[PDB]
């Protein structure tokens, strides 16, 4: 298994914290967060985003662990409404496809 892990991953998880903004609350659904999570992270950081969400990322990932690829923070985020976003994250998972260039 490889060694490192804050790589290209980098990128899908510091995107989550770099837009932010709402930004979070759409992954964290879509990453299959209650409302009771939502209502709580919420609570926990009234005014701060950033923090939140590093606290969905640890259940976030907890379900689609095996299914939490890189490509599952891209793909994720699309459905986030934030293709902005999920655009500089599609770097991410280009940062193979990059060797000969082909993404959509």
């Amino acid at each position: 298994g490889s060694h490192m892990g804050e790589e290209d991953l980098c990128a899908a998880f510091n995107v989550i914290c770099d837009n932010v903004g709402k930004d979070w609350r759409r992954l964290a659904r879509q990453l299959k967060v209650s409302d009771t999570k939502i209502d709580s992270i919420e609570d926990r950081y009234p005014r701060n985003l950033t923090e939140r969400v590093r606290e969905s990322l640890r259940i976030w990932k907890n379900t689609e662990k095996e299914n939490a690829t890189v490509a599952h923070l891209v793909g994720a985020l699309r459905s986030c409404q934030m293709n902005l976003v999920a655009d500089l994250v599609q770097e991410v998972q280009q940062a193979r496809d990059l060797q000969n260039r082909s993404g959509a």
